[PDB]
DNA sequence: ACACAAAATATCCAGATTGGGGACACGGTGATAAACATGGA
């Protein structure tokens, strides 16, 4: 019934992106249209999930929160083709209750790692050229839930590029032995 | 009170040796709290 008047308006909710509630100033609602809200019911599936952690004195991998990666699709027709093989070729290495790749230190690690995976699949899946032709921007979100409230830490969105390919190999052979080489 | 003259050649260290032995801390702990947002009749 709501979808009949797709041009009409209705309030948002905390299930989707939050902020259109109190608004931190004035008791005023938000502006939106109905059919846009309906499309936001499936954006979570495409999102990539990474698990961050904080070093303690004993070196235990104290996992806390999650890191979410959101891609900015440029070509809808091309984007829907590469992903079926990208998600089907993930590393199966397991470390305790988490995969090896699921453990990252800084939020930028997860977003940059996604670019490495896509280009390798681009080299495998023909018909695709540069990364920019498929992805325009990458969103990085750090979130954590405590009690009845959810606390945000960092929201970033900056310039995916292709000159960082060597960086992933530079850290695989270097960060394996120590734990403080992440600073460089 | 006048004048004249006020040094010259050789030489200025040679050997042997510059540390040895033992030891470089012991235990106990490495924050604790309070500060909500959406739904159905």
């Amino acid at each position: 019934k709501s979808l009949q008047n797709a041009e009409k308006t209705t309030g948002q909710s905390g299930a989707f992106y939050l902020g259109a509630m109190a608004v931190n100033a004035e008791n005023v609602s938000t502006d939106d249209l109905i059919k846009w809200q309906f499309l936001l019911h499936f954006w979570a599936f495409v999102a990539q999930v990474y698990c961050p952690y904080i070093l303690d004195k004993d070196g235990k991998r104290n996992f806390n929160g999650y890191v979410i990666v959101i891609p900015d699709i440029a070509n809808l027709e091309d984007f829907c083709d590469i992903l079926p093989d990208v998600l089907s070729n993930r590393n199966s290495k397991a470390f305790g209750f988490r995969p090896q790749e699921s453990v990252i230190d800084v939020p930028e690690q997860g977003a940059l790692e996604l670019l490495n995976l896509i280009k390798q699949r681009i080299a495998k899946k023909a018909g695709s050229g540069l990364l920019s032709d498929l992805i325009v921007g990458v969103e990085v979100i750090h979130a954590e839930k405590q009690g009845n409230s959810i606390k945000l830490h960092s929201v970033s969105y900056l310039q995916p590029n292709e000159e960082s390919v060597d960086d992933y190999n530079a850290i695989k052979n270097s960060y394996y032995c120590p734990w403080f080489r992440r600073q460089l």
